[PDB]
C-alpha cells in the first residue's frame, strides 16, 4: 500500500518571509490522486509574488512551486492513466477533458477543481501536506518546492521518458506560455511584424515563438538592456529600452514601424505597458497580446477609438496549451530540437538553496533558476 | 461642358443651430471628382453630434449627410468607371484599392483622402460649395443634404439601377456599419450566443447580421423598451433593460446565459456599457465588438484579467465593408431578400422639413428617418 511518506520540502510558514527547509509528511494519494517525487523545479516571479504575501488570495503556511518534472510514485483508487515510474509534468492548468471549457477548442481553462485549487487543497477539500503537526497547504495544484508532492490526477501530463528532467521542468510555466501566445492566441502569420515588451523567460519564449511562426521583424523591449543578447540570440531583430526616447514608447515603435507592429505582446504585468503594447500596433489589423499579470485591482484603459479603428486587444493563459495533450507534445519540440529550453536555464542551485533563487530574481540577473531536488 | 449648378442645399452655417435651407453653387467635377444628384439622404447620430459642435474636428459652414442615394450628374476628367445616370451611393470610407490599407484583406480603411476629407475639402484641398459669397464645408466625404453634391471618384459604389433610392440609402451608414460587425468582425459561428447593446438601426443591423450567421439566442439590451418590439421582429430572441436589475447588466447577463456570451456587440458609445459588454463575454472565448462611437476623450477600461482568462475586445469601422466592392453587394442582399432594409425607415419628410429629423432622432422615436430631396 502507499504508506505516509517524511521528506524533505521548502515551507512558507508566512509571508514576508524566506522559505524554510522542513521535514514534512506527505499522505498517500486518495481516489483519483498521483503523488510525484519531483526531480527538478525552477523558481519564478510568480512564487515570489506569492511569498511576498501581496496576494491577496495568497495563505500561509504553504508549500510553493510550479514549475516541475518528476517521476510518479504512487496513484490512487481509479488512476488507470498513470502508474509508478511514469515521467511526468505537474500542470496548474489542469485538463479534465469533460468540462464545457475542455470540451471548448478555444480555450484552455479547465474549471473542473478551480475552487479547491484556489483554497490550497486537493479536489477532496482537504490537503496532503502536515509538518510539526500542522497543516500545510498546496500551491497552484502542484506544489513542486517538496521532495514529493500529491496532485489531482487531471493535474499530471505524462511526458517522454528520455526528457531531461532538471531542463522540461520550465515547460510547466514561462516557456510554454510565451511560445503558446505566439502561435496559438495570436496565431501571426509568415512575415509579420512584432513587439515583445518584457524580456525575461516569458517574452524570450514569445521571440522564440515568432521566430517558429516566421515573424519578419521582432522587436524586443525592456528597460534593462543586459537582457537585449539573450533575445538577439533568440531571434530579436532588434531591441529598444523605453528609457532611451522621451517620447512614450508606443510613439517610438509607430514611427520605427511605418504605423505600428501587427502583433505586440505585454510580458510585464504593467497596465501602463499594457496600453502602450496596444497603441503600438498598427491600425486596421494590429493585435496586442496581454501575457503579464498586473497586481489585483489595476485596471488596462485607452481610448473606444483605438478598438474602433481595428486593433484588437487579447489575453493568453499557459500560451492557450490544453495542459495534459500539450505539454508532451511541447516536450517532444524540444527533443525533436523544434524550440529551445535549455537556453532558458541561467542559474542552478540545490534545494537547501532554494532561498538564493528568490535573490537572483531581485538582482534582475535571471531568466529561469533551476533546483535540483 | 459641365456648368456650375446652382440648387438648394441644408447649411449648417454653426454649431447648435439648426440647419438653413439656401440656394447654394455647386462647380462642376475636377480631375477625378464625380456630381451626383442627391435624391434621399437619412439623418443618424454622427451628423448630430458634428451639429452640436462638440466635434473636436467639426468646422463651419458646412453641409452635413453622409448616408445618400443618387444619381451620377456627371464626372471630371480621367473618369472612366463612372458615367452619367449611374446610380450610386457615396461612401465616406473610400476604397482606392492601391493604399496599404486597401491591399489588406483585414481592414477597409482606405487613407488614400483622409487628410483633406477631415478637412471638408476635396482631394486637391478645395471645396465646390459655395454660397452667398462664402465656402461651405464637404462633410465626410459625402455631403448628402445638397440636391447636389461632389465626391472623389474613390468615393462612389455604383449600384443596381433598379434599386429604390429612398431605401438603399440607408446602406450608406448604419444598416452596413451593423450587418458587417456580425459577419465580417466578429464572424460568429452558427448557435452562437449574442447580445446586443444599443438598438438603434446599428443595434438592429447586429441582429439582423447574426440571424443570418445563425445565431442560437439574440438578446437584445436597451433601456427604452420601446425598441424592444423591432428588435424582436429583427430576430432577438428576448429584450432585457438594465434598469430592470439592481446589479450590473453584465452579471445579469452571464446569469442568464450560464457564463456569459459568446459575442456582444456595443451600438450605443458609451464607455461604460463598452465594459459591461466585453464583461458580459464568457471566460476563455467570449468575443466582444465595440461599434458605438463614444464622445472625444472618454476611455474604456477592464481588468487584463479579464482578457488573459480569455475575452477579445475588438472594434468595427463600417463593419470592416471594403466600401466599393462590398455596398453593390450589400444592395443585392436587399433586392435579393437576404437582408432587410425597408424596416430600418420609420419616418419620411421633404428637404424643407429635415431639421425634424434631428427632433424625432432626440426624442427616441426613430430608427432612421428618409429625407426625400
Ligand atoms: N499568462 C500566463 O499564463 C502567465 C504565465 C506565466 C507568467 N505570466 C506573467 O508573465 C510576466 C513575465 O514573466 P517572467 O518570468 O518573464 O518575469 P520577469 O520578471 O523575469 O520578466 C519581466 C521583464 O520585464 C522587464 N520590464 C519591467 N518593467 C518594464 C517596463 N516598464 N518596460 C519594459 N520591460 C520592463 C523586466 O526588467 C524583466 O526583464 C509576469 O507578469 C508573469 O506573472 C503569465
Ligand atoms: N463604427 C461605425 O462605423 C459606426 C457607424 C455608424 C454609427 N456608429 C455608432 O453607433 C452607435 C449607435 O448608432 P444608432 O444610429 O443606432 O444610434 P441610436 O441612438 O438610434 O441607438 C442607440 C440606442 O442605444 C440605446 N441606449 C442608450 N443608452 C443605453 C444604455 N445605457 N444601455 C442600453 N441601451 C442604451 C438608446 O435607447 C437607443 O435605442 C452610435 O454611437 C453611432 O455613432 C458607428
Ligand atoms: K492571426
Ligand atoms: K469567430
Ligand atoms: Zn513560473
Ligand atoms: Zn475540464
Ligand atoms: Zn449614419
Ligand atoms: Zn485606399
Amino acid at each position: 500500500a502507499n504508506e505516509v511518506i517524511k521528506c524533505k520540502a521548502a515551507v512558507a510558514w508566512e509571508a514576508g518571509k524566506p522559505l524554510s527547509i522542513e521535514e514534512i509528511e506527505v499522505a498517500p494519494p486518495k481516489a483519483h490522486e498521483v503523488r510525484i517525487k519531483i526531480i527538478a523545479t525552477a523558481v519564478c516571479h510568480t512564487d515570489a509574488y506569492t511569498l511576498s504575501g501581496a496576494d491577496p488570495e495568497g495563505c500561509f503556511p504553504v508549500i510553493l512551486g510550479h514549475e516541475g518534472a518528476g517521476i510518479v510514485e504512487s496513484v490512487g483508487e481509479g488512476v488507470t492513466k498513470l502508474k509508478a515510474g511514469d515521467t511526468v509534468i505537474p500542470l496548474y492548468i489542469p485538463q479534465c477533458g469533460e468540462c464545457k471549457f475542455c470540451l471548448n477548442p478555444k480555450t484552455n481553462l479547465c474549471q473542473k477543481i478551480r475552487v479547491t485549487q484556489g483554497k490550497g487543497l486537493m479536489p477532496d477539500g482537504t490537503s496532503r501536506f502536515t509538518c510539526k503537526g500542522k497543516t500545510i497547504l498546496h500551491y497552484m495544484g502542484t506544489s513542486t518546492f517538496s521532495e514529493y508532492t500529491v496532485v489531482a490526477d487531471i493535474s499530471v501530463a505524462k511526458i517522454d521518458p528520455l526528457a531531461p528532467l532538471d531542463k522540461v521542468c520550465l515547460l510547466g510555466c514561462g516557456i510554454s506560455t510565451g511560445y503558446g501566445a505566439a502561435v496559438n492566441t495570436a496565431k501571426l502569420e509568415p512575415g509579420s511584424v512584432c513587439a515583445v515588451f518584457g524580456l525575461g523567460g516569458v517574452g524570450l519564449a514569445v521571440i522564440m515563438g515568432c521566430k517558429v511562426a516566421g515573424a519578419s521583424r521582432i522587436i524586443g523591449v525592456d528597460i534593462n538592456k543586459d537582457k537585449f543578447a539573450r533575445a538577439k540570440e533568440f531571434g530579436a531583430t532588434e531591441c529598444i529600452n523605453p528609457q532611451d526616447f522621451s517620447k512614450p514608447i508606443q510613439e517610438v515603435l509607430i514611427e520605427m514601424t511605418d504605423g505600428g507592429v501587427d502583433y505586440s505582446f505585454e510580458c510585464i504585468g504593467n497596465v501602463k505597458v499594457m496600453r502602450a503594447a496596444l497603441e503600438a500596433c498598427h491600425k486596421g489589423w494590429g493585435v496586442s497580446v496581454v501575457v503579464g499579470v498586473a497586481a489585483s485591482g489595476e485596471e488596462i484603459a485607452t481610448r473606444p477609438f483605438q478598438l474602433v479603428t481595428g486593433r484588437t486587444w487579447k489575453g493568453t493563459a499557459f500560451g492557450g496549451w490544453k495542459s495534459v495533450e500539450s505539454v508532451p507534445k511541447l516536450v517532444s519540440e524540444y527533443m525533436s530540437k523544434k524550440i529551445k529550453v535549455d537556453e532558458f536555464v541561467t542559474h542552478n542551485l540545490s534545494f537547501d538553496e532554494i532561498n538564493k533563487a528568490f535573490e537572483l530574481m531581485h538582482s534582475g540577473k535571471s531568466i529561469r533558476t533551476v533546483v535540483k531536488i
